[PDB]
């Protein structure tokens, strides 16, 4: 399966640390401590990170070397994580609605399929508390930001499109992102 494929190396979004746009959520208070999940976890920085500042952190991925990856990372840093494989189409059978105070999203938005995006948000809304936050990054220019409301604006409120910083193995490093801030 392609995602198997891929944690067979190093893809360039597998940096050694967390992602800095979620980073500072968590740094500056933005985000208050609470029980989340990672959606695409990959091999976990992001969710570990969450975890050492208090949430209550479920990671979900298709990739079994992924998740396998981000358990021995969190054993490494001594830090209790869930880490499960499983399909973000298919949380009805792992979790309830109104679960999660919030939801991360580093890089999954972007490569679900056109046909499946609707499916996609009603998920993600689905386990989401009333008044949780969403946080979604992705790569941007003026059209992601347009495609990005159109996406999301029927189930969420949102709070925020803004410009940050991803960090990558590619050979620029520091490239753009766009960070969607969403509640329902
Ligand atoms: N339907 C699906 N359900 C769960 N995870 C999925 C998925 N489709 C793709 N993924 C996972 O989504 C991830 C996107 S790459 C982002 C990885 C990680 N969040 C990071 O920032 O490093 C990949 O790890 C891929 O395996």
């Amino acid at each position: 399966m392609f995602w198997d494929e891929v944690y067979r190396g190093t893809p360039p979004w597998d940096i050694d640390h967390p992602q800095p746009a979620f980073q500072a959520l968590i740094e500056s208070g933005e985000i208050r401590p609470g029980r989340a999940l990672d959606i695409g976890c990959g091999r976990g920085e992001n969710a570990i990170m969450l975890a050492r500042n208090g949430c209550d952190v479920t990671g979900i991925d298709l990739a079994r070397r992924a998740i396998s990856d981000a358990r021995a990372k969190a054993i490494e840093r001594h830090v209790k994580v869930n880490f499960i494989v499983g399909n973000v189409l298919e949380m009805d059978q792992l979790f309830t609605e109104d679960e999660f105070d919030i939801v991360i999203d580093s890089g999954l938005f972007h490569v679900i399929t056109d046909e499946e995006r609707l499916l996609f948000t009603r998920h993600v809304h689905r386990v989401l508390r009333e008044g949780g936050r969403y946080f979604m990054l992705c790569f941007s220019r003026r059209a992601s930001r347009a495609e990005i409301e159109s996406t999301f604006s029927p189930l969420f409120n949102i709070i925020y499109i803004r410009d940050v910083i991803f960090d990558s193995l590619l050979n620029p490093g520091r490239r753009q992102a766009y960070l969607l801030s969403a509640t329902r």
